[PDB]
């Protein structure tokens, strides 16, 4: 693998405002869906990481789904139209399987799926070596869409490959309002204030913490687990953390200072240290990445900063991905 972890380091600002939670009535009638709630404990607002998870993956799946042209019968199996979730999560299941594949799944990138490795799966959601669920009108699609890829027949000896758990590559901690944030945006509007245990709003240009940690297990997955986690991010920004009805509620940017690598190997050597951020970074950053202001160093392997790639504090979504080839060079994996 080995393992290890790879941390973007960063900050989530608001383009638009947005209300604190939602309502039972939106709530009843399927309408808004809003992450960003008061947190219990400080009072203020904040962005949980399992919702910017389930956000980035809602929205990657679906794009991957259409990126191959692939029909959400096919896709979603019995899940229909959401949460796709399928066993083929690392090489071994594949190879195992393929014995008893008639062509290979659409939505499979050299053996393995992107949204289940990356976003975790519990298992075979849709139902991909159950067609009698599939074929069941109540219980599935009420036919078997998987018979161009495997026979119905080989689907027993299939449950026993391809049905298998996997806990996500991607971890998102919960995003907090920055010291910033309280002390000049929330000041500056006079909302919201301190409610601990609507009719206040997050202001535009709230800032939130962004710490998101990938757990490196395939080397040759590497790279392309990045681009997809950032272009996971991407479509987060061009269509909201959350959504209403007709459209995208809650227009973000993921501003990302650096990527922080720690290898297995490093943690026998912790003093072969790059920190961040550092003095220097909070200079260089603020007031473009405000979170690193709050932050003190830690320690890494190797830190790859926006800084180093080009004349800039931070480095969107997408820019990362342009210059992956540029900075999986420079990472402690693939030599
Ligand atoms: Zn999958």
């Amino acid at each position: 693998g080995i393992g290890g972890t790879i941390t973007l380091v960063g900050e989530i600002r608001l383009r638009t405002g947005t209300r604190i939670g939602t309502s039972e009535e939106e709530i009843e009638i399927g309408g808004l869906d809003n992450p960003v709630i008061r947190d219990p404990v400080s009072g203020y607002p904040y962005v949980p990481g399992s919702s910017l998870k389930g956000r980035a993956r809602a929205l990657f799946e679906l794009a991957w789904m259409k990126s191959r042209e692939i029909e959400p019968d096919v896709f979603f199996g019995a899940h229909h139209n959401e949460r796709h979730e399928c066993g083929f999560v690392r090489r071994e299941v594949y190879e195992e399987a393929k014995e008893y594949l008639r062509e290979d799944p659409p939505w499979l990138e050299n053996g393995t799926c992107p949204v289940c490795r990356i976003f975790g799966s519990a298992g075979d959601g849709i139902g991909f070596s159950d067609p009698g669920r599939l074929e069941d009108e109540r219980r599935g699609l009420g036919y078997d869409p998987y018979g161009r890829y495997r026979d119905p027949n080989d689907a027993q000896e299939l449950s026993g490959v391809v049905d298998v758990k996997k806990e996500a590559r991607v971890a998102f901690r919960d995003a907090h309002p920055t010291t910033y944030t309280v002390n000049d945006v929330f000041e500056r509007a006079g909302e919201p204030t301190e409610v601990k245990h609507s009719m206040e709003r997050v202001p535009k240009g709230s800032r939130f913490g962004l710490e998101v940690v990938y757990r490196v297990e395939d080397g040759e997955e590497l790279e392309s687990d990045l681009k997809y986690l950032m272009s996971s991010l991407k479509l987060v920004e061009d269509q909201g953390i959350g959504h209403s009805t007709s459209r995208g509620y809650g227009r973000v940017e993921f501003r990302i200072a650096a990527l922080c690598a720690r290898s297995t190997g490093w943690y026998l050597d912790p003093g072969a240290g790059e920190g961040f951020p550092e003095e220097e970074d909070k200079d260089e950053a603020a007031d473009e990445v405000t979170y690193l202001s709050d932050l003190e160093a830690e320690r890494y392997e190797i830190v790859i900063r926006a800084r180093d790639l080009e004349d800039r504090a931070y480095l969107r979504p997408e820019e990362w991905v342009e210059r992956l080839d540029e900075v999986v060079g420079e990472l402690p994996w693939g030599r």
